[PDB]
């Protein structure tokens, strides 16, 4: 009940629809001009953000202390408007919860809110052939076009949805310390 | 974008979670003390409505002019509070649209909003072995616990979700003339 309302306010204020040469994704703006997409979105020097071309100034594919893939790209947008700073709402570490909401917003799946239930610290996953770390697993979403979806509980942003197989979905943990 | 907002206001004001001896469903209140569930929910003389026992005074399984199943039960609740009258928001006939929202609200799937895309007049269906009429078909929902979900576009309630198979979902058309 509350998770839904937090989720709507967050998406309203910080999410956008993004098209890359590789598909349509949900994008979350974090602070300043920095936003986040799944690594596999591979944004080029320009993206379509809500139907509008927007330059990308820099794009950092995140990896851990040994170079393992984290499956997220941080992008800095070439736009004058700043995002509402939501770093305070980011989890400091991998979070497990009994109930979470996955919020997806594209032209194909507009305003989609999915209660995903239990979210567990899955850890290492061979995702699309790529060794990936800091995965959060949940049951019951799992369709093309949903990546970038934002995983949340009341008052926290836990992750960004990056993959799945069957009734299982996987988010990359979205950690406060990634930002700066 | 708009369909989502209409859908939230409708669920907020007219939907409830119902447990019968046969499962958990979304229930929509229509006017006065009359509400609607899928036929297969088979409500008895008492139901749990939002965690609270509520008497049922009468329950009518709808069929057409030749006795074909329509897969809906109209129930009259033994409670003093009246529902906000939404008969004005009901479709007068089977409606086809390119984009619709399916809204499901239970303790298991709270505050779930699914953009289901194209909704077509499927008509006759052998649903769970039962010959059923006035079905609306859409692609991409389709899980146990989602029946009773309310199918809507901006400003109209089209149907109530009753079945599915694979990536296909089916609503019973919710027609204005059923009420009175
Ligand atoms: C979101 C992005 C998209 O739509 O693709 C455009 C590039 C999409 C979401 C998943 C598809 C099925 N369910 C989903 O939630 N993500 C992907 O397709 C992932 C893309 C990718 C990520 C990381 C590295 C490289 C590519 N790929 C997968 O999720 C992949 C899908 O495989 C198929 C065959 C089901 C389509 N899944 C995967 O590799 O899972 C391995 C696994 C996990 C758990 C148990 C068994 C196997
Ligand atoms: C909602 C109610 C519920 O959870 O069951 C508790 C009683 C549920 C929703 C569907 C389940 C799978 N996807 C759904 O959206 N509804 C049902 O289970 C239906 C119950 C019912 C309705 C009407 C008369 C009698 C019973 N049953 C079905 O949807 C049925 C499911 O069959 C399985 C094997 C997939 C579980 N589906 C069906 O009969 O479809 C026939 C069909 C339709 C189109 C193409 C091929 C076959």
């Amino acid at each position: 009940g509350p998770a839904f309302e937090f989720a709507v306010a967050m998406m309203k204020r910080n999410s956008s629809t993004v098209k890359t040469e590789y598909g349509e994704f949900t994008m979350l703006g974090i602070y300043d001009r920095w936003a986040v997409l799944p690594r596999h979105a591979k944004p080029g020097p320009t993206i379509l953000m809500n139907d509008q071309e927007v330059g990308v100034l820099d794009a950092k594919e995140l990896v851990d202390k040994d170079g393992a893939n984290l499956e997220l790209t941080l992008l800095k947008l070439n736009r004058n408007e700043k995002f509402r700073d939501i770093r305070g709402f980011l989890a400091k570490e991998e979070v497990e919860v009994n109930e979470a909401v996955l919020a997806i917003n594209t032209s194909k799946f507009p305003n989609m809110y999915i209660p995903v239930g239990q979210v567990t610290e899955y850890g290492f996953l061979y995702l699309g052939g790529t060794p990936t770390k800091r995965m959060l697993m949940y049951n019951f979403p799992t369709r093309a076009g949903q990546c970038g979806g934002v995983l949340m509980s009341t008052g926290k942003v836990l992750g960004i949805h990056v993959g799945g197989n069957g009734h299982q979905g996987f988010s990359a943990a979205l950690l406060k310390h990634y930002f700066n």
